[PDB]
RNA sequence: UGUGGAGGGAGCCGUCGAAGGUGGGAUCGGCGAUUGGGACGAAGUCGUAACAAGGUAGCCGUACCGGAAGGUGCGGCUGGAUC
């Protein structure tokens, strides 16, 4: 087993994660 | 025998009636000032996070935080090394 892979995985969830916190106003108080 | 009679048609009325209109909706596309992140880039800036105990072992899930890689906490795994 490898672990490069493992962290590419990681690397995406971490950005997509800090953006829903950057975006989080937005999203709610926009798509209702 | 007579402008007689059935009977029929014209004509008219009603049912159904396409198209035309009104109506608020569905769905599908396009545009959209601005704003995201995505890929590649020549060559550059910021750092050293990772690979050998990568110099604080990494990694999984989660929460908080941070200029950035990332850091810390709780639990867990060895795909962790010496003795």
């Amino acid at each position: 087993g490898s672990v490069i892979k493992k962290r590419r995985k990681r690397m995406s969830k971490k950005k997509h994660r800090k953006l829903l916190r950057r975006t989080r106003v937005q999203r709610r108080k926009l798509g209702k």
